[PDB]
């Protein structure tokens, strides 16, 4: 609307690289709308900016006709030709207008446009976002829960945490800070969205990586995990460095570390056990708590086994509703059958 | 140099999206050099194109001085002011020149520039190239060997195949078509380069994926591989679908498939064996050719074993220079000791 300087200078006045190869065509469009809501929709106008100074200049479009009935539009052939020598009836001629004000300045909207094109690059666009730290755990701020999900923020991004991906039975509330595992980050037609969960098995691995330097390190390796969300998780670990006790690094100084882990799990148990290449020792480590007398392989190629336990440890080994033996079986890939002994 | 139309029209005349937000500044630069080698270096000139029609227009720069001694450069204050009212001694004034020819047209160079900016996008730039099919095997054309490496082409790209990554002992020659495994593709300051090899273990897996549908499928899974480049490779396979014989799909109809595999390996052997979850059966499958009487575990947690074989199979099991037992040990992760039997 106004040619009051502006432009060029405001073009990247510190920060970011914005090619006006697109900033202006959008500004023009907006400026036409700007010119509109700041005078009237009586005149059909075009806003042009042929680079250089740019200088906002508007033209009133007029249809060349045989007889003028609406002077705001329409123009005679004779009058049209003075503007464009080649004009014929049916042609459109463009008459340049001036400027004005009427209180405030409309031209300032180029800002809105300018900024809006900034918010778009704020989304990395074209791809998704470097915020694609898929496979990790991060903290998020809970901004109101909606029943079936919770809106939460991570950095300058917000995303839904479906109640289906919450730890079963836990309770979340606005303000709470929660740890979440990042399954993926997808660039949608509304900005990048981070897919999150607190219930998949990798969430537990991520918490371990966070609280246990040796796990982040590789010094302690996670060889297997079995998780029943909200109930319990068994994880088998191995130490690469024969001088590092894997159990000890996971548990921490005085049970710290695991305490931090268990806190985020809002009540879900975690059995940290030692991995073994001998399936009989692995299976026995996996059934803790409970002491096994011995493991009998019932099938080497199909991995099935019969586990013998002292009576007084029968129901402990199976666990409430079979949870202990169930998790042990899942963790090991072996079919397990628990049987009480009979000492002679 | 010349304002003979040109520009705009040639701007993206079918194919590609090229923002002249950079095409012109480079054209200008080149045009200055173009104007130079097409007249003389007597006049210091600037070529400007303020978008719009663009129209190539040149200006001769003149230093405003107290006394003119070189009229091709230098201009008096009085004369300078007629051109730029604000000119002072020490200022630079720009005098617009016209056009010409002298045989052919110089302005055509905008092409070279135009194209050159095309060849740059041909490299995907910014990142590396979608040609990043890292982890696969592809065919390449051998364009001359240089002793320590071979220059070969893949698509419209060329890359070096170091002799160190050739199958030991093989011989390559210009014209040959060779299979190569893609380790990586890196965007260098000279275009993307594909890192290749024919000697790493994944090269064998890639050939298997190529010749064996079930492997590409997942129906047959590669569980372990041990390779001594140029000598022999043992690979252990398993079938997911209990109705598919894994050995049979790898070998193919009438030994075809494996024949194709062995051909690319220019002489290197390939023992395709069946994977087993029972280490005793795996170890026995791994020592083929040779028949094992039995496998005795010497250490369950440290995976060491003593393998018993009939005499008449002792040296066969160890293999030439220990190659058979060596590959079997590497493939299985187990330490193996071969011993002849003694039937009563």
């Amino acid at each position: 609307m106004n040619i009051g300087l502006l432009e060029a200078l405001d073009q990247l006045e510190e920060e970011k690289g914005i090619s006006k190869e697109e900033v202006i065509p959008i500004l023009e469009k907006a400026l036409v709308s700007a010119y509109r809501k700041n005078f009237g929709n009586s005149k059909n106008v075009e806003v042009v900016i042929d680079r250089n100074t740019g200088n906002i200049k508007v033209y009133q479009l007029l249809e060349v006709v045989e007889e003028v009935e609406d002077p705001a539009t329409q123009i005679s052939l004779e009058e049209a030709k003075k503007i464009d020598p080649l004009a014929e009836v049916g042609s459109i001629v463009k008459k340049e207008l001036n400027v004005k004000n009427f209180g405030r300045i409309a031209a300032q909207t180029a800002k809105q446009v300018l900024i809006q094109r900034i918010r778009e690059l704020e989304k990395e666009k074209q791809f998704e976002k470097y915020s694609e730290l898929k496979g990790t755990v991060t903290t998020a701020e809970v901004i109101r829960v909606m029943g079936e999900w919770a809106d939460i923020r991570i950095g300058k991004l917000e995303t839904r945490l479906p109640k289906k991906e919450w730890i079963p039975g836990e309770e979340i509330k606005a303000g709470d800070l929660v740890k979440v595992y990042i399954i993926d980050v997808v660039k949608t037609t509304k900005g990048p969205k981070i897919l999150v969960s607190r219930r998949v098995p990798e969430f537990v691995i991520g918490l371990m990586k966070l609280e246990i330097p040796e796990v982040e390190n590789g010094i302690v390796e996670i060889k297997a995990i079995a998780r029943e969300p909200g109930v319990r998780t068994k994880v088998a670990v191995a130490s690469n460095d024969p001088n590092v006790d894997p159990i000890g690094a996971c548990i921490g100084e005085g049970g710290s570390r695991i305490a931090a882990i268990l806190k985020e799990l809002k009540g879900e148990k975690l059995d940290v056990l030692k991995w073994s290449d001998d399936p009989k020792q692995l299976i026995a480590n996996a059934l803790a708590p409970a002491t096994v007398i011995e493991v009998e392989i019932l099938d080497k190629e199909n991995k099935a086994a019969r586990v013998l336990v002292p009576p007084t440890q029968l129901s402990l080994a199976i666990g409430k509703g079979g949870q202990n033996a169930r998790l042990a079986a899942k963790l090991t890939g072996w079919k397990i059958d628990i049987k009480p002994i009979m000492n002679l």
